[PDB]
This record gives C-alpha cells, sequence and structure tokens, in this order.
DNA sequence: CGGCATACG
DNA sequence: CGTAT
DNA sequence: GCCG
C-alpha cells in the first residue's frame, strides 16, 4: 500500500499527522547535529511516510507494515499517542546540545562540522561569536550580521517583489533569458527561508557567462548586501519594506536548456524528495541522476529530457506534481 | 552486513 | 570547509 | 535506524 521511496507516493504541504512528523524530525535533526546520516535519514523517512498518509494515525496497529518504521520510530508514535508526548523527543528539545547547534548551524556559512568545533570549544551564543570576529570567514560575517532578517520568514508576497527585480537584471544581462521560480515556493509553501530561481535561454550556449553580468547588473542597483565563471550564487538581497528594508537570502542558478529539466526537478525539491528520487534511480533503475541530466552507465548515454513529466517517465514513476513533492 | 544523493562555490 | 534541492 |  505504501511504496519504500518517497518519489513513488504523493506528499503535500499539509497533511494529518503533523505533530507525528515534527516529532520524527527532531529526532532527524539531532542525528545530523551528531554526525548520524543514517540515523537522520530513516527518521526523515519515517517523517515522510506519515506526511502521505490518508488519515490521522490513531493507534499503533496502524503503523505495521509501513515502510521505515521498526523499533524506534514505532516507540516515539507509541508514546505521543499515549501521553501526547515522547520523552526522548523532549529530552532533546530543551537539551544545550540541541539548541546550540541549532543556532550556530542555521547560521549562513555555519556547518555542522562547524558548529560542533565551536560547541566543543565552549561557545553558546551569537555574541559569544560576534566577540571574536578574527576567526569567522567573510560569509559567516554575513550570515551573522543578517542572522535577525534572516530568521524572519519569506513570504510569498516578497517572492513576486523579488522575481521582478531579477527578471529585470536578467533581462539586460542576456535579453530572452527567464527566470523560475523553484524551491519550496514552487512547491506550494506560503512561507519560506530563502528565495530559489532558476534562469535559462532557449538558445543552448547563449547562457554561458550569464550569472557574473546578472550579479554585476543587481550589485550596480544597491540590492545585493553579499554575495560570492560559476553557476550557483548564494545571495543575500537588500529587500524593501515598509518604510525600510530587509535581508533576504536567494538562491541564483542557471542552467543550459538542454539540462532545464533536469535543474528545475533538483531545485524544486524537497531535499528528502530529490535525495529519494536519486537513490531509487541508482539502486532500482541503474540510472544516475543529478541536478544535471540522468546517466545511463550501460549505454554511457544521457537521457534527453524535454519536461519533468520526461523525467518521471524515464524513470517508470508516476508524475508527481511539484505540489506533492513535499516530502 | 553495506548503503544511505549529488552536485557546485 | 561552506552552499543547494 | 531501517531495508534489502
Ligand atoms: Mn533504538
Ligand atoms: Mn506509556
Ligand atoms: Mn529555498
Ligand atoms: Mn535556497
Ligand atoms: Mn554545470
Ligand atoms: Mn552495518
Ligand atoms: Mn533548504
Ligand atoms: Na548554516
Amino acid at each position: 500500500w505504501m511504496p519504500a521511496y518517497a518519489c513513488q507516493r504523493p506528499t503535500p504541504l499539509t497533511h494529518h499527522n503533523t505533530g507525528l512528523s515534527e516529532a520524527l524530525e527532531i529526532l532527524a535533526e539531532a542525528a545530523g547535529f551528531e554526525g548520524s546520516e543514517g540515523r537522520l535519514l530513516t527518521f526523515c523517512r519515517a517523517a515522510s511516510v506519515l506526511k502521505a498518509l490518508p488519515s490521522p494515525v490513531t493507534t499503533l496497529s496502524q503503523l505495521q507494515g509501513l515502510p521505515h518504521f521498526g523499533e524506534h520510530s514505532s516507540r516515539v508514535v507509541q508514546e505521543l499517542l499515549e501521553h501526547g508526548v515522547c520523552e526522548e523527543v523532549e529530552r532533546v528539545r530543551r537539551s544545550e546540545r540541541y539548541q546550540t547547534m541549532k543556532l550556530f548551524t542555521q547560521i549562513f556559512g555555519v556547518g555542522v562540522k562547524t558548529a560542533d568545533r565551536w560547541y566543543r570549544e565552549g561557545l553558546r551564543t551569537l555574541d559569544d561569536l560576534r566577540e571574536q570576529p578574527q576567526k569567522l570567514t567573510q560569509q559567516q560575517k554575513a550570515g551573522l550580521q543578517h542572522h535577525q532578517d534572516l530568521s524572519t520568514p519569506v513570504l510569498r508576497s516578497d517572492v513576486d517583489a523579488l522575481q521582478q527585480v531579477v527578471e529585470e537584471a536578467v533581462g539586460q544581462a542576456l535579453p530572452g533569458a527567464t527566470v523560475t521560480l523553484t524551491g519550496g515556493f514552487r512547491r506550494g509553501k506560503l512561507q519560506g527561508h530563502d528565495v530559489d530561481f532558476l534562469i535559462t535561454h532557449p538558445k543552448e550556449g547563449q547562457e554561458a557567462g550569464l550569472l557574473p553580468r546578472v550579479m554585476c547588473r543587481l550589485q550596480d542597483q544597491g540590492l545585493i548586501l553579499y554575495h560570492q565563471a560559476f553557476e550557483r550564487s548564494f545571495c543575500i538581497f537588500r529587500l524593501p519594506q515598509p518604510g525600510s528594508w530587509k535581508a533576504v537570502r536567494v538562491d541564483l542558478v542557471v542552467a543550459p536548456v538542454s539540462q532545464f529539466p533536469f535543474a528545475l526537478l533538483g531545485w524544486t525539491g524537497s531535499k528528502l524528495f530529490q535525495r529519494e528520487l536519486r537513490r531509487f534511480s541508482r539502486k532500482e533503475k541503474g540510472l544516475w541522476l543529478n541536478s544535471h541530466g540522468l546517466f545511463d552507465p550501460e549505454q554511457k548515454t544521457f537521457f534527453q529530457a524535454a519536461s519533468e513529466e520526461d523525467i518521471f517517465r524515464h524513470l517508470g514513476l508516476e508524475y508527481l506534481p511539484p505540489e506533492q513533492r513535499n516530502a
């Protein structure tokens, strides 16, 4: 009834087991802070399974036969159903380790490895990092200066304003170039942590060298608070606000039109959906998938795709629109 | 037991 | 090392 | 942590 891969099942943005999935995702996050990518994946997959169910889980027996639910995840759900709370989850929530690793890793420019080292050095707060800025990278300094704004949800209202701005700069850098909204907002989210745009041009090859020209024009407009030949740009935009402005994370990506379907698919997510899709492609179909193409290692050939529908078909999967990829 | 997605900056 | 979905 |  429930397939084992998230790419084999529709997962809507809103669902009927929110509390249960949120608890499992706490344990997944904590596993990541401890370097256990395997446990993170299992908890993430178990959480996604509940997101895909057609109704709320009310009894433990309803977990029988569901993929990725073993002793541990079942016990988590058991306690939530019996007591409305799971002791392990609550112990994680209030642990100093979890709170600090979450605070640090959410800084733009700080990963698990950096946060862990800082935690081992005794650092605990953002001000602890601001006291010794000589140890920070320019990227981390930007993420720390703008941390407050970057922790505020981006609204879909903000997205429309940014896209018009980006299209203006793209139109001058290369007439005919297009801008496509991707990421969580393409999946239907009403809020997000950043805005993701995919840029291409209908004439293969014309997109070459495009991103530097876009960035130069955005910077000349005074809209870039931070940015690093290249095809991905992780920036911080100055977004006008009522009588002021706020910093917003924006990702700009360029792909040739031949690769656009694969880049659209990859950058539309979700992260778990794409991991599962690539795992499915390799393990079940023997094909190698990334945001550039789909490769048959036997014939040593790349699949030509004109649309996302093409890609799902070449993997033998039923098509899922972006709104059903919220794994 | 091995595997766990796959890139770019 | 960071970043992305 | 779970699947195959
Ligand atoms: Mn256990
Ligand atoms: Mn009990
Ligand atoms: Mn995003
Ligand atoms: Mn992004
Ligand atoms: Mn490339
Ligand atoms: Mn093992
Ligand atoms: Mn993300
Ligand atoms: Na970070």
